[PDB]
């Protein structure tokens, strides 16, 4: 399927114990596909000093489009130094590896996978 229908637990910043996907543009969005995909990937949300408390490469979802079953359509674009790769909507937050951490609140989301 192109779309898959995802709930992705939203953590806090300073609960989030491995704070990126990797150390390139093209390993980031790779390892963010691959844990989408395991049920292994939490979001956490943008707000002023989110992103210094991250690791480079960021990984967000970005909306692409105005929302099936509650699943808001997202796609996946990379950052570093200030480039992005990718062109897409709003950003519903940052990507990060989730490893147990408890979530406040969960993101329902239909991937363009």
């Amino acid at each position: 399927k192109t779309h898959v229908q995802l709930s992705l637990p939203v953590l806090q910043v300073r609960d989030v114990l491995v704070r990126g996907f990797g150390d390139s543009v093209e390993e980031v969005l790779s390892e963010a596909r691959q844990h989408l995909k395991d049920g292994t990937c939490g979001l956490v949300e943008v707000e002023k000093g989110v992103l210094p408390q991250l690791e480079q490469p960021y990984v967000f979802i970005k909306r692409s489009d105005a929302a099936p079953h509650g699943h808001v359509m997202v796609e996946l674009v990379a950052e570093l130094e200030g480039i992005q790769y990718g062109r897409s909507g709003e950003t519903l937050g940052v990507l990060v590896p989730h490893v147990g951490e408890i979530p406040v609140a969960y993101r329902k989301v239909l991937l363009r996978k």
